[PDB]
């Protein structure tokens, strides 16, 4: 019996519960029997014997769970084997450290702890006898972490160049097509739900840079946030797309970790290049020494998409 | 001490030895100590204590190895834990079955046994307590098998459409660019070493179809070779590329497994679509239920590239 605690029950955490319910037969015939023994949101929790669909109904119906006990108490006291840490940031680091220090596996979708304390957390997991999985932190459903770390393990990954923010990719693709000012394309992005009222985390390249730090570290390049040169998309105009088009280029926000660079910024990309992908998409080009160049593309976010990444990590920990 | 036998010592097998030598420090600090205890080509072998560089020097210098004992004897009698089966087909099925029946892991690059006896071999591996790895059978260095089978494990992969033959991709890209008859572009392909004197295995779509069968089966679609509708590229002319270009399309040999189809044939692909990739490349688009659409592209063949795939499988069996 695999015992799972879910901490964080906004969009992602609820996504994980939906998927665990929907794919229960397939999950169980792959990793064996499982039960979610605790769920916690930002101010309440449910533990003991309860059903996931109960927890889910209650959260949707009331905006909270059943008990007053906070996420930290569930992390330090509940009976579980693996913690799914999908906490709503806007604490996370402490939930991870405390589950790892209890000798529990951790699957997370939070970038913050990994950006602030990457080697400190990987080592803590190693010192205890457990794993810290983080596929959902970068690329959403797109394999990136397991690809860099498991598939390409005995290769020297020399560089990664990619697109790690769907919202900026959408804004730039849309600006390319419509040729309308940034202010207007942003309002569309907001109407569609891609960008919040304060779209800064996306448009100033912060999200992409956080992800770039996680990737840099995953491939063996020690890096902190302050090491990344970050430039957003707010000064890209339709006129920029026009002058670039005339010479065969589109414009994309590209995150790169190489020997020469560690940056997130707009860049000219030839129309038929793999990184010229449009819409709310992610992409990554890995340049290696023995496997050549390896390219991946997919959805970089979404409820079911993020939930999928979390599940791929749970499978990796327990498949046999 | 992990004991490896290598069977098949043409281009691929020699590639595996080169990589095992070149990446020895990194491999050992990832999976522990290893020694190759036997190597066999199509008519000779070397076993006991010998060095890999000895085996390699001898093969290059003389065209063969040291002992008269054939691959089958090394498979049924040599002391090894994992068999790397890279045999030069133009026997393989028997080397796999006999290593699995001895309770040995098997990593292969041969398509034939998997196409003829997929479920029979997976079950034999399961009945004994071992693994049959086959990343190198399709996509070369490009993750395809571990992607379909490990990353996308708890997803329902609804379809795979890809490009699984670099030579046809090259011939079509080259024909698109130069606009010269098939006979001429094939001669270039031959001069470059991409196609043999008899290029049929490539140009008639046989290679791509074998690979399509492996993939279909990997994703849960029971399929035999006779189930695939196979059409090659020998009747694609420059004029076809011209009429397609006028409407935004290029032409590619696409392998597809879906609910509606199981085929390999030429197909119109929009210029800016991910499967419009040019050169000797591979590519695959996985359409799933929970992770959206996932795309991968890379080198589909080569000595170091195939060797890499084999190593990624060895890592998967023994990383901890």
């Amino acid at each position: 019996m695999i015992k799972i605690a879910i901490v964080g029950f906004g969009t992602v955490g609820q996504g994980v519960a939906e998927l665990l319910i929907r794919k229960r037969e397939e999950i169980e015939k792959a990793i064996g029997e499982f039960k979610v023994t605790a769920v916690a949101d930002s101010k309440s929790s449910i533990s003991g014997d309860f059903s996931l669909v109960e927890a889910l109904r209650m959260k949707r119906e009331t905006g909270m769970l059943r008990d007053d006990a906070k996420a930290i108490e569930v992390v330090r006291s509940a009976d579980y084997d693996v913690l799914i840490e999908a906490s709503v940031t806007r604490e996370g680091v402490n939930y991870i450290r405390e589950a790892l220090k209890r000798g529990k596996h951790v699957v997370t979708s939070n970038k913050g702890p990994l950006v602030a304390e990457f080697h400190g957390l990987m080592s803590l997991a190693e010192r205890n006898g457990v794993r810290l999985m983080y596929e959902a932190t970068v690329g959403g459903a797109m394999p990136v972490v397991k690809l860099a770390k498991r598939y390409l393990a005995l290769c020297e990954i020399e560089s990664v160049k990619g697109i790690f923010n769907g919202t900026c990719n959408y804004i730039l693709s849309r600006m390319e097509e419509e040729r309308l000012p940034y202010e207007h394309i942003l309002k569309e992005a907001q109407e569609l739900g891609y960008a919040e009222a304060d779209p800064s985390y996306d448009v100033e390249g912060i999200d992409a840079a956080l992800k770039l730090v996680i990737i840099a570290n995953t491939i063996g390049v020690k890096a902190s946030y302050e090491d990344v040169e970050v430039t957003g998309i707010t000064q890209i105009t339709p006129e920029a797309f026009q002058v670039a088009a005339e010479k065969g280029y589109t414009i994309r926000l590209i995150a790169e970790v190489s020997r020469e660079k560690l940056k997130v910024s707009p860049r000219l990309v030839p129309f038929h290049h793999p990184l010229a992908i449009k819409g709310t998409m992610n992409a990554a080009m890995f340049k290696t020494d023995t496997a050549g160049s390896i390219f991946v593309a997919g959805r970089g976010a979404g409820k079911e998409e993020t939930a999928s990444a979390i599940l791929s990590d749970l499978y990796e920990i327990y498949a046999g």
